[PDB]
Formats: C-alpha cells, sequence, structure tokens
C-alpha cells in the first residue's frame, strides 16, 4: 500500500 494527499 502507497497513499499520498498533498
Amino acid at each position: 500500500l502507497y497513499i499520498q494527499w498533498l
């Protein structure tokens, strides 16, 4: 799993 929020 990889999550990014910017």
